C-alpha cells in the first residue's frame, strides 16, 4: 500500500492512510470527560481525493453534542 498509520491515545485518536486508487482520508478525535454524564466531548473527520480528471472533491464532517453538522462543500458561502 502507499501509506498507512494510525495512532492511539486516552485523550482521543487520529487515522491516515493513502490508497492507490488515489484516495486521502483520515478521522480524528479528543475525549474529555468519562462515566457519569457527558455532554461535551465530540468526533470530527474528513476526507479528500482528486479524480484522474484533475477534479478535485473534498468532504467535511463534524458531529457535536447538538448532533450531527454537515459541512464542506456540502455548503456554500
Amino acid at each position: 500500500i502507499i501509506r498507512f498509520e494510525n495512532d492511539v491515545e486516552p485523550e482521543g485518536y487520529h487515522y491516515l492512510y493513502e490508497t492507490e486508487n488515489k484516495i486521502l482520508a483520515e478521522e480524528a478525535g479528543k475525549v474529555e470527560k468519562i462515566d457519569n454524564e457527558n455532554e461535551g466531548i465530540r468526533v470530527k473527520g474528513f476526507y479528500e481525493f482528486v479524480a484522474p480528471d484533475g477534479i478535485t472533491y473534498r468532504v467535511d464532517y463534524i458531529a457535536d453534542e447538538n448532533g450531527f453538522q454537515p459541512s464542506g462543500a456540502h455548503l456554500p458561502k
